[PDB]
DNA sequence: GCTGGACATTATATGTCCCGCTATGACAAAAAACGTCCCGT
DNA sequence: ACGGGACGTTTTTTGTCATAGCGGGACATATAATGTCCAGC
């Protein structure tokens, strides 16, 4: 097969950039379904009459179905999406672009997703896509999965569907949350989403360590403090420290600190300088960057041309961590 | 009847003020016939324009002759009102229960929808519509919300529509909440519903007085917790004392205080006695039993034959609140 | 209750009117959903202008959801439309008339939907919808249910829906059919829409006796006959005789027999007189009119004013039938 | 490999025509060069115009070099044509597979999609795809086309779609069918899909010979029976012999009489046994084994690897047909 | 014996715009309701 | 005293339409593919 794929490359590049675009199509009214020509025109970079004649092509394969409110994929459009999903991305060249990234950053494994999120905002769903079919590859038949809070993990959490095997699924908040896209409203759309279940905590933001210590030391409270400690996955985003110490309500003594020690890239909660060193702890009821050594699954999820410092900083540690990313990080980052 | 009079209503929302005004004018006519539409108007406190109509109608409707010397009833006119004597009360069987529960209990009004909401799930929908209605009454240019996170109030939030006034609505969580149906919660899905805005907090649960006194020495949660004593408006639910305290994870301590005190209802984090005496709180950041004197609007809604008896403790002392309830509850507190 | 809706009728007409146009816009929705206030104006005789204040209208009353591809009824909507089904057809004056179309002709019941079904074409779905209506209410645990092929009859089978009870159905078509509304084609379709079973036949049209004889005397054919022979249930439409038979292939001489002796009126294969006596059959391999008789529920459905005369001349004789009907056939009856 | 090429030809459907044309060039080029563009067109048959193109693409590709003298391949062209002979017998074990089945069965034609219909149930509307495709090849300016009843024809009329020539097409039943999926109700349905028109009947099962010359006697009868003698096409199934028997009500007598003559296969009424021959014809109106010769088109849609040995007997004669089909049941045959 | 260049014809894709559908708002005008208030009978 | 008439004001409903997105459709034009033919080196 891949004898067959490398000849293809060779010998027919003009049909294999046909048969991307009319894929590329597909992956869109998958993302969008229903759409019309014209929304979905302007989604792309193309011209009405140009989707057209694509989209009546898909029609005659019985790819596409067109309705009165738009398009949306046939069980065959589906089927195929999932069939090509691997080989398309061989020429999209993601493939050697995965390898390098690997051999660069502290990576158990890379995915990438096509194009930057920062320039089109559908990348951060095609991310979600990705890290969604991550996350079912590795879960066991229990399974507690830790998410943080932030909007790359809200998509993530958009593209959740239950799971065919119905695994066993309880979802948690390791970030607990700051000010709506808190970890627990993370947590319980996820877990919504994957028919599985949820468990809750407060909003720490920045409080005395005492007052902490006295919800750590309360029974309720502990046990799921407790579960968090037991997770078997932690999903989470990575972030600008300037752009996340400005966001939520830093204290001007802290942000000082996060200036004088060169903080650059933030997760979970912790900001890290250049070589990934932390350097700043915004005190939180829950995980520990000790307590992620014994998780067996963690899937950072976060892209965009604006965070490849920030990807690359927190990688220059061992994470033993799955990135899944897009070509917007991953080539600013690589060249 | 009961049935289809609540059906008629979703067509003709005021149609017992109708019949009850049209009533009382046949009523007026056969004690002081003949009568004009000056004196007529004068004694029922009717413009006279609207009178003039209205007996215009009935005329039309061979109920009343209109002579040189005024308005006298037709045979038809006499009959009908014989009728209306018997029936109009059980049309009327409401205003009139709803004057008797007032009479009852300590309350600013009343408001009851038909139904049982214990045998009739859609019940709490109804009381939801009615909520919302009374709340919209209420606004004055600007408000704050203060909302506890029950499953009646959930109801109110599901029914709530942007205000055809365009009123200020600035949504909080009194109540902070216990565990989805969390205060926080059923805040913001009232202020997306509203087109409103909202702030929010931690869930309190039960912790040492200290470490709530932790949160509320902190600023940006002190700003919440002051947004929150401004409180325009306060929308709380009222429950049976055991069933909310098994519900949350009560401290076997306080479970003992709470029966050895007789607590029979519940409301807004504290639990009081058939005589309505406060007999526990469930410590929480926000809204204290001393602030509900200030709040302008107050408005509890709670029904269900099985509340009758928490009902009836809560208004054993008088609250200044306007009560949305259903026939479950009130004739069961009433007969 | 009837003292209630009498008292209404008198003090607020006006009132009933308002409610009966709303309810009406509720009845179409049903049929048509999803429809836009363009398309459902022009199928009642009212301005878009005027439908869209009434579409507001049912919308904030939760009545209607308004989407993107139109209008659809809400649980509230459906649930309204149930609860107000009879009484409304009592300001709609039917209830007057459907016990004065049972004084005159010779009718188990009678079941009279608005409207003329020759001038507004939708009113042949509400006959359908008050028919599946109508069989619900005499099912037994078991049913073999007969059916015609004629347009109303396919009518019946667009609006059936699973039954609530999950009672036993078996369709199969009495009339044999002629050329694709073919009893047959109704027959499966009904079962479908039904989520029963079916058993098919043959199209007879018209054949030598001795032919029919032939499939009549075969086993697997035998099988069918002899379960249209245990029917429970007939559903048939009634016809004017000249359409009907120059509809189907009617051989020269059995027209001219049909003609002489005066047929006016058509059902499940056998051509009527003014008093209702056989004056020509169409031979098919099943029900004849001697086995109507041990058949304890007929459903009889056919409306329209060109219909009145057919449908007099058919009930000229008892039949022990239910007719569900609509003003157009009924009022041109009876004045 | 088989899957990959069976989703790249739903976004190009000529991929292996491309793909095999070009290896062609190179192996041609590879035993002549140097050779010009006119020789190498003459060579292949191919117009200098197309060939110009091809061989400057594979130019700029760097698979041969253009020069003074004529074109030779590069060292990438002899690497590439070394991996193609490997590959592109799998890549093509297609076309070599459809040329044997042909030079073994008695075959007009033979089309072979991937997979087995019996493992993989959408297989069944692939073949449905290229029946439909080879139906519109063989279209006339007007046609009649006589249809089967069974489940792989039922997957043609689902994947019929109107004819973009606009060509005339009118369906008949030639087999009348024995039960839901009778040729009738296919032959509506593909009717309906092809925007044509359709002609039917009544199902014949088994009866007495005479009782089906009395409906052959028919006037309005005969007109469709002529209809169905004027065929210009007939698409059919081919099925096992005792599991087509044994699915309708075969009489006891004439299972008797298929078993003890060793029956294999049916087709359109008929059971052949293994060389072919007719051993029983289920009596029907319509089609018989003589009319076939007179069709200018015949398709028969048959697959799976149950299938093999039917369709092996089926064939043992010549049927000037071609035949729609799968690997499953192709090389099942062939090995 | 070939390179590229090229001309006339035929086929396919593209641009433009189009009519007939669905939702939100938005301004003007007409009708209805109403608050007093006039007279004669 | 009481009803009919009525005028000015206020409130509510209606008419007209306005545009982005949804589709299948039509007409015109451009771009490309194709079928040969051109020269000299």
């Amino acid at each position: 097969m891949n004898q067959l794929i490398q000849a293809q490359k060779k010998l027919l590049p003009d049909l294999l950039l046909v048969m991307q675009k009319r894929f590329e199509i597909l992956q869109y009214i998958r993302l969008t379904e229903p759409i019309g020509r014209r929304s979905l025109s302007a989604s792309l970079g193309i011209s009405e009459r140009v989707l057209r004649g694509e989209v009546q092509f898909l029609k005659e394969q019985n790819l596409v179905d067109i309705k009165t409110n738009g398009m949306t994929l046939t069980e065959e459009g589906y089927e195929l999406l999932s069939v090509l999903e691997d080989t398309m991305k061989d020429v999209l060249g993601l493939t050697l672009l995965e390898k390098t990234l690997k051999e660069r950053l502290n990576l158990k494994d890379a995915i990438i997703v096509s194009g930057d999120s920062d320039q089109s905002p559908w990348v951060k769903k095609e991310m979600g896509r990705a890290a969604v079919a991550c996350m079912k590859k590795r879960f066991s038949g229990k399974n507690i999965v830790a998410v943080t809070g932030g909007t790359t993990i809200e998509a993530v959490a958009e593209m959740m569907t239950p799971d065919s095997k119905n695994r066993e699924l309880l979802f948690v908040p390791a970030r607990g949350g700051l000010g709506k896209n808190q970890a627990n409203t993370i947590c319980a759309h996820m877990a919504e989403k994957a028919s599985g279940t949820y468990r809750l905590l407060f909003v720490p933001g920045q409080l005395s360590q005492g007052a902490y210590s006295s919800i750590i030391e309360e029974p309720s409270v502990k046990e799921v403090l407790n579960t968090i400690k037991s997770a078997s996955m932690l999903v989470h985003g990575i972030g600008e420290a300037k752009t996340m110490a400005q966001r939520r309500n830093t204290p001007l003594e802290d942000l000082k600190k996060i200036d004088d020690n060169d903080a650059v890239t933030e997760a979970f909660g912790y900001y890290f300088n250049a070589d990934g060193e932390v350097v700043h702890k915004v005190h939180s009821v829950g995980m520990q960057l000790d307590d992620i050594d014994a998780i067996p699954d963690i899937i950072a999820v976060a892209g965009g041309s604006s965070k490849a410092e920030a990807i690359e900083a927190y990688f220059k540690k061992p994470r033993n961590t799955v990135l899944v990313t897009d070509e917007g990080a991953a080539k600013k980052l690589l060249r």
